């Protein structure tokens, strides 16, 4: 019912804040702090959206995204990252990212953009 | 054909964008100042406004605010080097459909613009 988000983020100050605010009313969040934890949490037909940064301590978010796309072609993923230059964004969009949100950001911006991504996951009425 | 109001004073860029979009079966009215954009803008004529926050005769937020007052659900997006956290927050809170920073590769802009154009308006 509540969309389930896989959040991949090693900054625990930011990750706690994001998880807490997302779980406030609308969403359920499984929060991985490493790529290996993300891989453990990840399985097909379990998530509605993945939110990930690019650098984690044990690998790169693009590789994780590429893996996920291979297993579940239509699982939306968005990047949330300080590495948000023209090249990174183009790479993300060409891989089919649903969104690309830079750091730094205000939480309310993230919530607006994320709610529109969730809206696109809804079926046609 | 979807009609785009492009508000962009950089004429090298504006020419490139107008030409490519018109090859993609868009109609583009390209304004180079806020003054010109306000003059070209009319309700029930455009399907998307693309504007820079940085225009020669003022702040693109003023133009976006005028457009929102007149046609609250008209899609608009910012294409701008003024792409920091405060400006993006203000833009999304105002209802911007997208916010694409400069510099950008043209293919990124096209991918993101095509997505905005696909959204349904208004409520069926």
């Amino acid at each position: 019912m509540k969309p389930r988000i896989l959040l991949v983020e090693d900054d625990e100050g930011l990750g706690e804040t994001l998880k807490e605010r997302l779980e406030q009313d609308k969403y359920r969040v499984e929060w991985a702090k490493t790529i290996s934890e993300a891989e453990n949490l990840y399985r097909p037909n379990a998530f509605d959206l993945v939110v990930l940064d690019l650098r984690l301590p044990d690998g790169n978010g693009f590789d994780l995204a590429e893996m996920i796309v291979k297993k579940e072609k239509d699982l939306p993923f968005l990047f949330l990252t300080a590495q948000a230059g023209a090249q990174e964004r183009l790479r993300g969009f060409e891989l089919g990212a649903a969104e690309f949100i830079p750091k730094p950001f205000h939480l309310k911006e993230f919530l607006i953009r994320l709610e529109r991504v969730i809206s696109l996951t809804r079926p046609h009425y």
